[PDB]
């Protein structure tokens, strides 16, 4: 779908009104068409996409609005379907050729403290700026009133642009001051060139510089780029977050470059003294991140990925590389932030229908298209794997089950087979297939600040981004012919996480790494100020606050928290520890609170809890001292999006 | 806009229960095949998956019917092979509806046997065992989140064989959690195939020989309040009016003494008149300060508007049924123009035009041309007060004679007589009775509802929503009365009809204790009368919720509830409970908003965390949790709470 223009903002002392210029049905079929004919006037349009509404504003010829509403999406057009001229995933900025008609508003430069946010609603608020993209509210409002409100214009005095609104900035549910991105970060990516070329390795600078690499997988990157840099005489460590791709590397390439290179995982490390080391993130992290004067180059691969030992183990990377002696730092992936999946030479794609034996998703595949042949079907969750595999073993089809938990060896590696897996197929399993069947959704995790009392993880299954359907598709058609059979076409942006994985890197450096949460934080911020990586709104010292008072959890507890897989070990941990000493009953008798299952006799009472992970069925109090910190915790400044 | 199919669960034909579904419908196909009503797909399964505009649902084929949840589907058609279905069944106080299904559709059939093992399936096409605990209740084997079971409201609740027990229709939740379900039985659905599909109300009853309730739907002018009343005053009998508005309640006796030759009683706050006449107009709030039905006094009761779901008119009600058989009453009237499941159809007096984006004055995302209000009289409904003063503003400014009308002003401001634009809320149609050349409408109205938001308690929210039937009819029945009229709208809405939220009652609570001296125990008793009396506006059952929450609240502060009673906004009990709190701890209120100006004097001396109680608007200062109140209402939260689904 393009982004479609719905409504205006008249602008005229500053005053405004809305006015709506289509319907659902119109929005719909102009987003899906692309072709936009409705007279476009003034300079704020009310823009709408599938999902969301919410504001765009024209400066400079240019029609601005944010990323996080509007992703890579074109714009519907008088001619089709446009396409960006300009995307800042960093500071949260897109930007359309304004179409033929639009008015933009002038920079303001004079550069007055009294502001005005022009919101979706048409009302003016009087902001005074703090910064140079903050300012704050005069009455604080609650954050619901400033939704829809994203790219709209907070202006001067005069009526000329300040910047757009991006975000507020909230205590407890109440916005007291606004983040825009300011006029000058618009001039910054006008002025910087559109194609800038990142398919070719860098050469290795005199001082330390941290360069990106874009290219497709096949390519080299994790091979021929460290091999060529290896023979200029460079010391080369090359982190990837699979296990499997990890080891696959070594036996690759002492056979295709003629080096013996150091491996190192959780399950196996070898030692050559070879001038290339593939590691994992995890065994990185696990050996104390970068050793001085080891490595003259970090290669971080697959740098687009956000489960939370990537993001610490190349935080930890640009924290420390340049003090450890290093000189280049290349983040390397096939799938940046803002990439969107297109046609790929190898692949046929074919969108299921409704006619097939074997019922998908509300759609079906036909047993001819899996009968004989080494196929890929990708599902939410391991019971849909479970209950696929199991239909299609009923028909004699040759099919497993693969999820997270269960030994690769299932398999088989040659021969005919169906394989039913999750995402966790990514990272276990290196090999490609006849044939990728995307259910097209994935579970995810995001937080709620639910002050009930403090917050709650939450799981959810939602549209995949261009990342995993990239990825997913991509495990088909590698140097030979393949088939991408998909439920639904579209594709959620990429490049942005939400503020749980940040919890996990906090919970992960306390319990695998051994890091304070100060020393997570100093890490992620050196994740976070670097450009050109996927992005998150900045919650670090909220998190940092929660896990510092997280004290003395039982070790015993956290071994089995650990042992067991899941999630979140050390909240898991840490609140079965405060529930054992407090002599008091888990929130509920879930798989989740196992460890505390020999003390269920010698329980009783309400659960003092710290937070939601789960269904909580037990009664609760809040008397905890561990509670009142965490609720304290909640009135910490806390970016939203709106 | 019509319901539109746009998948199905099939079930597995033999063997265990189990199921999956087909998507037949994207979102494009959805939105136009509701637009057009027309829909050729055939209709394979019985359980169809169903959507709106707003939401998606189940409904299930059982005997030729398509039954769903009123609370889905309004009194909406289905999408048809020739156009529009219209519902053959609509029973509200059921929460079914159903419409005859296309020929060769397949359909369930009944549970013959009667298995107390049962499964409900899912619109996620999942089967979860219910262990049977009643006629329309069954207990969920494992309790889940209350979010996996919405979206699944009309799927089928199958015994063993594959028969349907009924349709689901809520959740019993505690905390959020699923631990039951409530569904229609197939022997509530087997009735209403069986009986006629047609009602006729648009006469008034007669007098029947022994008590008896009974429901008069005729339109405004039909006499409703004047002409009947007086028809059965001349066979003898003392009748009773009951009406929301003041303004019409001196109107219609007023208009009795001159046109039908009574001098009847009036009774209200501004002006009570004892005549000795045997009929008697009173506002549901007299009646209510008076203590209700006194023995004897009259053998008709009209409860005249009884659409309205101000706590007042239920409370009011509510009272009328639980006492009126005892004090002698032989006939209560439950008395509209717009019942629950009504829809506004065309009216020939009144021209309905869509406002276009042309025009000098932006309303609501369109545009009025001034042409259209400057020769005549002309009502235009905004849903808020500043609005109406924003606008009115403008249109005196573009040199029109407009004045504002809501709550806290008073009336006459409107000239009489004059030429005029008034620019009002709702409040207008209980403060002011007259008519207009036309009715200009947002289509939008503001609403209270309740989020068991555990934050710590409970939260009271003001949202703007879409109007409902009984609005756009009540707000379009300003114009074309006796004469031509005009209608111009924003949008072609209605909401369905005849649903309220649990935040009104709350708010029956809340004025029981605060003006009309009830124990919660009391008001539930009036409450309990009125939503087990069928054909009233209708509400999940949270009467016991709400009834221990206002039970612990005592000791209230009697200068704040006097404070907040004469000002006059929503809560004054609620509102003064909380205000006591905060002084008796010397803490500040939860915002210095208007809604806590009782304390504004104090402000000098008052510090600290607010110990909150509940969440009534925004809460800017830092709160504690460790007030003994706090705690009590915490506490009820416990309470099994119906959750729709
Ligand atoms: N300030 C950094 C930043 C940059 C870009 C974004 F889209 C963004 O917005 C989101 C929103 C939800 C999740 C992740 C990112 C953001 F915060
Ligand atoms: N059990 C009584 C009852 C009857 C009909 C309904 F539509 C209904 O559903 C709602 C839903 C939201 C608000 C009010 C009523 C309901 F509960």
């Amino acid at each position: 779908g393009s982004v479609v223009i719905v409504g205006r903002i008249i602008l005229s002392s500053i005053t405004a009104y809305s006015q709506q210029t289509r319907g659902l049905l119109g929005c719909i079929i102009t987003s899906l068409t692309g072709r936009d004919k409705n007279q476009v006037e003034g300079e704020v349009q009310v823009v709408s996409t599938a999902t969301q509404s919410f504001l765009a504003t024209c400066v400079n010829g240019v029609c601005w609005t944010v990323y996080h509403g509007a992703g890579s999406k074109t714009l519907a057009g008088p001619k089709g379907p446009i396409t960006q001229m300009y995307t800042n995933v960093d500071q949260d900025l897109v930007g359309w050729q304004a179409p033929p008609g639009a008015r933009s508003l002038t920079p303001c430069t004079c550069g007055s403290s009294d502001l005005y946010l022009v919101t979706r609603h048409a009302d003016v608020i009087p902001v005074r700026r703090r910064g140079d993209s903050r300012g704050s509210l005069l009455s604080p409002r609650p954050v619901s009133y400033l939704k829809g409100s994203s790219g709209g214009p907070l202006l001067c005095p005069s009526g000329h642009a300040v910047g757009i609104f991006r975000a507020a900035v909230c205590t407890r549910g109440v916005a007291k001051a606004v983040d825009f991105v300011p006029v000058e970060s618009m001039e910054t990516t006008m002025r910087s060139p559109v194609f800038t070329d990142n398919s070719s390795p860098p050469a290795v600078p005199q001082s330390f510089q941290v360069a990106h690499l874009h290219a497709p997988t096949g390519s080299g990157k994790s091979t021929k780029v460290p091999a060529a840099y290896a023979a200029q005489g460079y010391k080369v460590l090359v982190l990837n977050p699979s296990v499997a791709a990890t080891l696959g590397f070594g036996a690759y390439m002492s056979k295709a470059h003629g080096i013996d290179p150091n491996i190192r995982t959780g399950v196996r490390t070898i030692t050559t003294g070879a001038p290339v080391t593939y590691s994992t993130y995890g065994k990185f992290l696990a050996d104390g991140g970068c050793s001085g004067g080891a490595y003259d180059i970090i290669i971080c691969d697959e740098c687009h990925s956000t489960d939370s030992t990537t993001i610490l183990g190349i935080g930890t990377v640009l924290d420390q590389a340049e003090t450890a002696g290093a000189r280049l730092v290349v983040l390397a992936t096939a799938t940046p932030p803002g990439s969107v999946t297109v046609p790929h030479p190898n692949i046929e794609e074919v969108a299921l229908s409704n006619t097939g034996e074997i019922p998908f998703y509300g759609k079906a595949i036909p047993i001819e298209a899996i009968r004989g042949g080494r196929h890929l079907i990708f599902c939410h969750s391991k019971k849909k794997c479970d209950e696929l595999a199991a239909k299609l073993s009923g028909l004699g089809i040759n099919a497993v089950a693969y999820y997270r938990g269960l030994d690769v060896s299932v398999i088989p590696t040659i021969g005919d087979v169906v394989v039913v897996a999750t995402d966790a197929l990514m990272t276990g399993y290196t090999g490609d297939f006849d044939s990728v069947i995307d259910c097209n959704t994935c579970v995810t995790q995001t937080v709620d600040f639910s002050l009930d009392p403090t917050f709650t993880i939450e799981t959810t299954t939602v549209p995949q981004d261009a990342v995993s359907r990239s990825q997913r598709r991509g495990r088909t058609g590698r140097g030979r012919r393949g088939i991408y059979r998909f439920v639904t076409p579209g594709e959620r942006p990429s490049g942005m996480f939400d503020s749980s994985v940040l919890c996990e890197c906090y919970d992960a450096g306390c319990a695998w790494y051994e890091l304070t949460p100060a020393e997570t934080s100093v890490r992620l911020r050196a994740y976070l100020n670097t450009p050109g990586l996927p992005v998150c709104q900045d919650h670090l010292e909220f998190w940092e606050s929660v896990f510092t008072g997280l004290t003395h959890i039982d070790a015993h507890f956290l071994s089995q928290t650990k042992q067991a897989g899941d999630n979140f070990p050390y909240l898991v941990a840490y609140q079965a520890t405060v529930c054992a000493r407090a002599q008091a009953p888990p929130p509920s008798w879930d798989q989740m609170w196992k460890c505390l299952i020999r003390l269920k006799p010698t329980l009783h009472g309400p659960t003092p809890l710290l937070y939601r992970l789960g269904a909580v069925q037990n009664e609760v109090t809040l008397t905890h001292p561990i509670t009142k910190y965490i609720m304290a915790c909640m009135s910490a400044d806390l970016e939203v999006v709106t």
